[PDB]
């Protein structure tokens, strides 16, 4: 075992072939503790899961400190936090994957590069190297900045995201809302009048394929 891993894929090489709680360690620092979510059975596993939608008990509806630092039940639904994302996606090149599942029917996409910048980046998403069955929704957010409705598409449709004018994708809406545009969408699977009762984001070294 590695005693500081940086992520899911180095706490599954640990053994940790069971998902659920792990610690891992940014830049492999033990002074730079984190609890995150492994999900060690989807395609291979060794995956930081980094949003959960799956029950609308939670308030996805928060602010720009919210969404920097993180919030929930890691173990429910809950947002990890832009900081800790732009921190791991720094130590090297990382994968994006995106689970959904509505009324029985699963979809995913795989973004082979992923990274989310800093705070002087207003937290910069970059997705590139698009493959899956969801349909490619996130090339149309590719370089946008992350904006919460106190930094209006988050206002508007009352949720988060790397808002464009305005969304594809908005894992971080409004659970069960079939409203157009304000629901937890995925526009190229199932439209801006669906609510998709399952999404988790997740994320991991892209070389994990062949490690
Ligand atoms: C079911 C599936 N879940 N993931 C899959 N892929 C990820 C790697 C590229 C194609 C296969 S197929």
């Amino acid at each position: 075992s590695m005693p500081f891993p940086k992520d899911c894929s180095q706490a599954m090489l640990n053994g940790d072939t069971t998902s659920g709680l792990y610690t891992i360690y940014l830049n492999g620092d033990k002074a730079q503790a984190l609890e995150v979510f492994c999900d060690m059975t989807s395609d291979g596993g060794g995956w930081i899961v980094f949003l959960r939608r799956k029950n609308g008990r939670e308030n996805f509806y928060q602010n720009w400190k919210a969404y920097a630092a993180g919030f929930g039940d890691r173990r429910e639904e809950f947002w990890l936090g832009l900081d800790n994302l732009n921190k791991i996606t720094a130590q090297g090149q990382y994968e994006l994957r995106v689970d959904l599942r509505d009324h029985g029917e699963t979809a995913f996409a795989v973004y082979d590069k992923f990274s989310v910048g800093d705070a002087k980046t207003r937290y910069k998403l970059k997705v590139e190297g698009y493959s899956g069955t969801a349909g490619d929704s996130m090339a149309y957010h590719n370089g946008r900045s992350f904006s919460t409705f106190d930094k209006n598409c988050a206002l508007s449709y009352k949720g988060a995201f790397w808002y464009r004018n305005c969304h594809r994708v908005n894992l971080m809406g409004r659970y069960g809302d079939n409203n157009h545009s304000q629901g937890v969408n995925w526009f190229h699977w199932k439209g801006h009048e669906h609510s998709i009762q399952f999404a988790e984001m997740k994320l991991r070294p892209s070389n994990f394929r062949n490690l």
